[PDB]
This record gives C-alpha cells, structure tokens and sequence, in this order.
C-alpha cells in the first residue's frame, strides 16, 4: 500500500500544492506534518511573527479536518524524526515544496538522504516561487539577471508562469489509528503561552490560507484599482486603510499561492488595456520578489557583506548608540519613531515607510551596517524573508542594485508630503496627539509655551533629535562617494 507524508515549511496551504496533490494520489493513509523546535526561543524571534506561524497552521488544521483528516506538528529536529516516521508510518513517498534558502538546502539533503535509506521517494515540486528559479538561470546562458529590465525580459522571453494546481479531493486519505508518534497530545498546535513568550502578540494581521484568500478577494473587488496600481505612487501614511496589498506575511509563508494571484492578475489586464506595466505595477511587484529570489538563491554570503560578490565592501560605523536609539523609536524625528514603532507593534510597514528608517540609519544620517538594521527587521517583521530582507536592505544602503547614494530622504519633509496634519504620527506616537500640525514633524522647533500646552516637553516627554539631518547627511554623502571610489 501506500503511505505518503506532506511536509510543511512553506507552502502552508491547500490550494496549488502540487506536493499535496501527489502525496494523495492512491495513497491509502497520508500524514500532513509540520516538525517544529521546541528549543528555538532557548537560543531573535518576535511573538508577532511565531504567532503568525501558529495561526496558520490552526489553519491547516481546520481544512484538514473538514476533509477528515489532521494536522501533525511533531516536536523536534527532522533529521532525528523522520527516520522514526519512515519505518512506524510504512511510508513510501515523501512530498514537499522546493525551498531554495540556505538552511533549506541543507536540510533538504539530509533528509532526501535518509529518505533514500528508508527505501522512500521523494516528490519536490516547485510552487513557492513564480518559475523554476533554476531554468531561470539556464535560460539566460547559466547566470542570473543583476537588473529588473533585463529580469523582466527574460520572463518575457520565458512566458506565463505554470497555471495554479488543482484542488485537492474533498476527502483526504487520513493518517493511520493508534500510530504513537501520531498522538494527538504530542502533535497538536501549541499556542504562543506554551512555547515560551511572555507578552502577548499586538499585530491586526492574522495567519491562516482562509485570511489569505479573503484578503485577496478584498483586494480585487475594484479591478480599476488593480490594473493601474502603480507602487511609487501610493502612500505610506495610511494605516486606516494600507496603501497596498498587504499580502507579503501570506505570501512568505505560502498561505498564499504566487501562482494563484499571478492568475488572478492576468485575468483582470486582459480586461483593462490600459492597464500597469512592470516594475511599477502589481505584477511588477511579484517579479521583484521573483528578480530577488532568483539572484540570491545563485549568490553566496547573500545575506552578509564579507564573500558577497554583488554587495559593496562599505566601512560602516560600529555605533551601538545610534543603534539603540533608532532600534527603540527614540532618534527624535517623529516620522522615523512612528514608523519603527509600527514595526515593533503590527509587524509591518510599507514599502516606503520601510525606505525612510533604512535610509536613515545606512547612508543617510547614522551610517550604521545595513546588516544591524536587518537583524532589527529579521525579528519584528511578520513577512521577514531570508531574500527580501537583504536585496531591499542592500538597495537602501546603496551596497547593490541601486547606486545612487545622492537621493537621501529628508526625515522631516517626507511624511509631510502624504500626511500633513501627522495622521499617521500621532496613532503611533500618543505622546505627540495634543501637538499642533505646524511642529509635529519638528516638535524640537516648537515655542516652550506651546510644548508645554501639548503636554509634551522635548527632552522630558519626548526626546531630542539624536543628529542635525543637515550635517548628518552631508558626511554620509561625502563618505559613500569616496567608498564608490576606492571600490573601484
Ligand atoms: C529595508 C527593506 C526590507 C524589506 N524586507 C522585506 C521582507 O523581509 N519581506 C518582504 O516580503 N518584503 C520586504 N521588503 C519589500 C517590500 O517593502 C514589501 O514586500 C512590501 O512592503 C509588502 O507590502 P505589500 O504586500 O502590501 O506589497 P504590494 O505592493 O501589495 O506587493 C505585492 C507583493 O509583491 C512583493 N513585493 C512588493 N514589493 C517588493 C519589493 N520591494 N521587493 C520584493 N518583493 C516585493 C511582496 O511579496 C508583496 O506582498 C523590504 C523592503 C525594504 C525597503
Ligand atoms: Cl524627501
């Protein structure tokens, strides 16, 4: 007979999981897993994004259900499980999604070796990503892309990605009774009490396939909005309502399909012809992750600056003052504040919310490593991705793809351009509520009498700026152009 297992890392989904959709095929009992460290926290990670985590596998566990089956979140290392599972589940087959990070590798390899121990084959589609990232670098004469022009034309050149994958039956084959490492005291989903946090997760945005699709759905009720989306253009003040999608913590964990919104994108521009090109539209969007992915799963040390052939080798600043002060929304310009303050409390920002504290704290005022304020977003961000994370941070530094260390974002005049009256400021900031429009931006250069009105004193309630933004972005300036010279 055959017994098959469909393991979960990404992926977290029933819709377009072409592993799922094998791992059922004449399979007399299939076993869902997701295999889970209950050491982590005992090593970083903030309950925002691990309860995320868990949400969507609560997720996964209701839609197996209906299906008369279960979810099995089995505790520990998949080296040390799976050769357990192998022979006590009589498992033929092992399926899961492809996953090209680092550790993925890995991991994959050790267990694709002792699944070859334990006579069992091992099924890997590709469906986290767009394309097969590896015939991307085939087709292009075996080197990934370094520009999204040429990215885009090679796609082009390539096609429409493979359409989304069926359904999966409205019965599933569930796993086998009695089996011990099937008990469900010991595979159920823990909550975000068990595994060891304290306080209590503050994000409005919540895992799950169920949330992803609806959320999708909420997003294409106006076509018009979607075919002439355009990124730049929109504004990273709204909180009420995002400016965007906000898709990006489904899209990470595979809650929801790539493939699946692609479709959904064509089908709307077909109908719109005047609709938005790439790299602005929001296609474009997905083909920034794709361009990503494609480059740093070809490129080594991509996520540091040492052995990194594509990032620049900057002299950045060991200051773990204005580190602290950036890290702790405490630098003094409220619109840098609010928006780390968003980080830490819904776990997203966006895009350009995100340009402004990166800039800020690279070439454009602190000059600190891009790495250190990478690891700030590796912990508070719910859609933190090993590629993304870094492409987008060596964008903002100036280290890679984008060189043009002469536009720096004015911490001050920015935000005032989108949000005059500091909308966005004093939802994040209370401190700053009672302050009049005219210095919220700049509450440093308001009259003491007026400061004191708002009930808040600079230097009492609210702190000073930590540098003059003048002087600050001048040496920066100076610093990165004589770096892009010796760089040769
Ligand atoms: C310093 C910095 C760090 C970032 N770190 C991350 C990260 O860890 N995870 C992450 O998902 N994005 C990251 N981004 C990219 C981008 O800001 C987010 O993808 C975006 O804010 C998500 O909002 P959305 O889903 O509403 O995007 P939309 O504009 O609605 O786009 C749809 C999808 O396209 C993709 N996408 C959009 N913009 C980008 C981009 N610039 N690069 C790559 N893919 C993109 C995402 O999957 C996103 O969900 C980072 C950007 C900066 C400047
Ligand atoms: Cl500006």
């Amino acid at each position: 007979v055959k017994n098959s297992i469909i393991w979960f890392r990404k992926g977290l989904r029933l819709h377009d999981n072409p592993a799922l959709l094998e791992a059922c095929k004449d399979a007399k009992h299939v076993y869902p897993v997701f295999v889970l460290d209950p050491h982590f926290l005992q090593q970083k990670v903030s309950v925002n994004r691990y309860n995320f985590l868990l949400e969507s596998l609560e997720d996964l566990q209701r839609s197996f259900q209906a299906r008369g089956s279960r979810l099995l979140v089995l505790r520990g290392k998949p080296e040390e499980v799976f050769p357990r599972v192998f022979r006590e589940w009589g498992v033929t087959q092992l399926c899961f999604e492809h996953d090209t990070e680092p550790y993925a590798k890995v991991r994959d390899a050790a267990v694709r070796r002792l699944a070859a121990e334990a006579g069992v084959e091992v099924v890997t589609p590709i469906s986290h990503t767009l394309y097969d990232t590896d015939m991307l670098v085939a087709r292009n004469g075996g080197a990934a892309p370094l520009t999204m022009q040429s990215f885009t034309k090679l796609v082009d050149r390539v096609g429409d990605p493979p359409a989304p994958a069926p359904d999966p039956p409205a019965a599933m084959p569930p796993p086998a009774e009695d089996m011990p490492s099937a008990a469900p005291a010991a595979t159920g989903v823990p909550t975000w009490q068990e595994v060891g946090f304290k306080e209590p997760p503050l994000t409005v945005f919540k895992g799950g396939e169920t949330e992803a699709l609806a959320r999708l759905e909420a997003a294409f009720q106006d076509p018009k909005w979607v075919a002439g989306f355009q990124k730049p253009d929109t504004d990273p003040s709204a909180w009420e309502k995002p400016a965007t999608t906000v898709l990006s913590p489904y899209l990470k964990f595979g809650c929801l399909s790539a493939r699946l919104f692609h479709a959904r994108l064509l089908e709307v521009y077909r109908r719109h012809p005047a609709h938005s090109q790439p790299p602005v539209s929001l296609r474009g969007q997905l083909l920034w992750r794709e361009f990503f992915y494609t480059v740093g799963s070809t490129t080594p040390n991509f996520h540091r600056m040492a052995g990194n052939p594509v990032c620049k080798q900057i002299d950045w600043d060991d200051n773990p003052e204005f580190l602290a002060a950036w890290r702790e929304a405490r630098t003094g310009f409220p619109w840098i504040d609010a928006i780390m303050t968003q980080l830490v409390t819904w776990g997203w920002m966006h895009h350009l919310a995100r340009h402004s504290v990166a800039c800020f704290l690279t070439r454009g005022d602190l000059y600190v490593s891009w790495e250190r304020g990478m690891e700030v977003f590796e912990e508070h961000l719910i859609d933190q991705d090993h590629y993304l994370n870094a492409a987008n941070w060596m964008w903002l530094s100036a280290s890679a793809f984008f060189s043009q260390y002469f536009r720096v974002y004015s911490p001050v005049v920015f935000g005032k351009k989108y949000d005059p009256e500091g909308r966005f400021i004093r939802k994040f900031l209370p401190v700053l509520k009672d302050m009049p429009a005219k210095y919220i931006y700049e509450p440093w250069t308001a009259p003491l009498e007026v400061q004191r009105k708002a009930g808040c004193v600079v230097g009492r309630d609210y702190p000073a700026p930590i540098v003059d933004h003048a002087v600050a972005s001048k040496a920066c300036i100076a610093r990165m152009a004589a770096a892009y010279r010796r760089s040769k």
